[PDB]
């Protein structure tokens, strides 16, 4: 399966297990590489990573360049390697002034329109310690959440809804829909294997976009795999 169905184990990898990078109050290394700022040093696997984030203007990497910033990300393997240097797409939000003690986000999950159990008393509940917060970092709290309680990419221990689905799972169609206060709505397709690799589920985060995190609700519409 790995070698002639590689997009659905990747997409299985990336959010079964909990283990973002994550950096605090940290300030990108000398000027920003067109769209992307480096940050030295950061604890990982082994010993320690560079982390190369990329965003998809040099707008954004401009803007960021110099201030501190947070990081919430998903890495991956660059362009060669090495083990000491990762790649990312976003994650960052500016550091000053925007920490608040943890905010639960608002979470409705529905199976064909019928609302399931979400629990807000978890350390798994989606929240954030960030007055503005990237749609990334809910999408993989919420998305591991999901895997959590309802199994849906597969091979987890919630058997409730069988393993029927291209995902060996109940489940193979849903959105999840990011609702901003403005009426934006973000969806993403949650099963949407991308070019089969990891970096190209991961390029849709290069937008940076964020949320504040009072100012938005998260709706989780997953379709039942019948067949
Ligand atoms: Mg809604």
């Amino acid at each position: 399966y790995e070698m002639s169905s590689v997009g659905v184990i990747n997409l299985r990898n990336m959010y079964s297990t909990y283990d973002p990078t994550e950096v605090k109050g940290k300030i990108n290394e000398g000027p920003p590489f067109s769209g992307s700022l480096f940050y030295k040093n950061i604890p990982y696997g082994n010993s320690s990573i560079e982390l190369k984030v990329e965003m998809n203007s040099v707008e954004k990497a401009n803007f960021f360049s110099g201030k501190r910033v947070d990081i919430f990300t998903l890495e991956y393997s660059p362009p060669s390697n090495s083990n000491i240097k990762k790649n990312s797409y976003g994650g960052i939000t500016l550091s000053d002034g925007n920490r608040i003690d943890k905010k639960n986000i608002p979470v409705n999950i529905f199976i064909d329109g019928v609302q399931q159990k979400y629990s807000y008393t978890d350390i798994s509940t989606v929240s954030t310690d960030k007055k503005e917060v990237t749609i990334q970092e809910l999408d993989v709290k919420s998305r591991y959440y999901l895997q959590k309680h309802f199994n849906i990419y597969g091979f987890g221990d919630v058997k409730d809804f069988g393993r029927s689905s291209r995902f060996q799972s109940g489940f193979e169609e849903g959105n999840i829909i990011f609702h901003l206060n403005s009426g934006e709505r973000i969806s993403y397709n949650m099963f949407d294997t991308g070019h089969g690799d990891r970096e190209s589920m991961l390029k849709k985060y290069s937008d940076n976009k964020t949320a504040y995190s009072d100012q938005l609700h998260i709706d989780i519409y997953l379709v039942k795999f019948n067949k």
